[PDB]
C-alpha cells in the first residue's frame, strides 16, 4: 500500500546524493546556507523568492527527520534550483553554479530513488 519510509533510512540513502552537492567547489558556495537579504544588498529577494531553501537547511531537514519520503527532499533540491535560476541573472555564478549542481544532483539521485521505491 502506502510505503513507509523511517527518518534514519531516508538519511543513510540520501545524505550522500546532498554531499555530492556539498563537495563542488566553488559551486556550493552559494548555496551552503540561507540567502541574508539584509547582508547583501537585496531587500526584492523575499519578494520574488516565496519559499527560500539551501544546503543547509535541507541537510537538517534529514538530520532531524522532517521528511516523510523521498520525493519531499528531492522537492527541496528542486526548489534550491529553482529558486537560484528564477532570481539570478543568467551570467551571474550564483546562476552558472546552479546549473552545474543540478547536473550532479541529477546523477546522484537516480539510482538511490530506484533503490527507495
Ligand atoms: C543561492 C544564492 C542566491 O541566490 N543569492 C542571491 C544573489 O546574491 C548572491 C548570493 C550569493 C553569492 C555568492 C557567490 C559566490 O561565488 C563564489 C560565493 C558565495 O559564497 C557564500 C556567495 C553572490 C550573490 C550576488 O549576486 N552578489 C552580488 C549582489 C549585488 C551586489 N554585488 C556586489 C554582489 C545569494
Amino acid at each position: 500500500r502506502k510505503k513507509i519510509f523511517k527518518p534514519e533510512e531516508l538519511r543513510q540513502a540520501l545524505m550522500p546524493t546532498l554531499e555530492a552537492l556539498y563537495r563542488q567547489d566553488p559551486e556550493s558556495l552559494p548555496f551552503r546556507q540561507p540567502v541574508d537579504p539584509q547582508l547583501l544588498g537585496i531587500p526584492d529577494y523575499f519578494d520574488i523568492v516565496k519559499n527560500p531553501m539551501d544546503l543547509s537547511t535541507i541537510k537538517r531537514k534529514l538530520d532531524t527527520g522532517q521528511y516523510q519520503e523521498p520525493w519531499q527532499y528531492v522537492d527541496d533540491v528542486w526548489l534550491m534550483f529553482n529558486n537560484a535560476w528564477l532570481y539570478n541573472r543568467k551570467t551571474s555564478r550564483v546562476y552558472k553554479f546552479c546549473s552545474k549542481l543540478a547536473e550532479v544532483f541529477e546523477q546522484e539521485i537516480d539510482p538511490v530513488m530506484q533503490s527507495l521505491g
